[PDB]
């Protein structure tokens, strides 16, 4: 619905030919790795070519109370628990996303319980000025 | 179960003889035309006789909270809307009745969303005096 080329999403042969060019466009690189990059969801070598040389949260249908009504969830990471009494914003922010081959092909060292935890990062003072 | 005479609801012919009398009753009349009377509910001519010269709200199985609690509820009319967080009394009084027709033939003018609405009558004070 555009006069403009948005572009095939990829290379075509008829993009560039010696009687007429288009925009170029570059395609996917498919490569072979370790799953990984989006968390949440992340879970013999040779060469291709011879040598010369081989051979709803907002919702009118579910108001949520005010602070005098019960209302309780909590937040649990590692051996870390967060409770609440009253309506409280509990939001990814973004969903996530699917993970993709590492470049790198060494395995991971992960923390587990005792890194990944809520921890007190800072108590801090909220003034009316 | 009673010595008295209620009526038979309508005109019979043993009611009135000459040998005998009762109390006279009206019948209903069986009359044709526009269907209204109603709220709510409502949505050739020829002579039958020769010429000479012609040839529950209230249940303690479901108890309303008090003001704190959330318990909304809302009224609409045309493009009019009221809120309220807490419990609200909001009844008919009493339920609509069935159509009559009208001895008058003309079509009603109706003013529509732009008449059936929810007007601000007035604004007054409730003093404690």
């Amino acid at each position: 619905n555009v006069t403009t080329d948005v572009g095939a999403n990829g290379w075509a042969p008829t993009v560039s030919t010696g009687l007429g060019d288009g925009p170029v466009s570059a395609s996917a690189d498919s490569l072979p790795g370790r799953s990984g990059g989006a968390s949440s969801e992340k879970t013999k070598v040779g060469s291709r070519f011879s040598k010369w040389w081989e051979p709803a949260p907002s919702s009118t249908a579910n108001p949520q109370p005010s602070l005098i009504a019960l209302n309780p969830s909590a937040t649990q990471s590692g051996n870390a628990s967060i409770l609440t009494g009253s309506t409280a914003p509990s939001l990814l922010a973004y969903p996530t996303a699917t993970p993709v081959p590492l470049p790198n092909p060494d395995e991971p060292s992960q923390p587990g319980p005792s890194g990944d935890r809520t921890w007190l990062l800072d108590t801090v003072t909220w003034s009316q000025e």
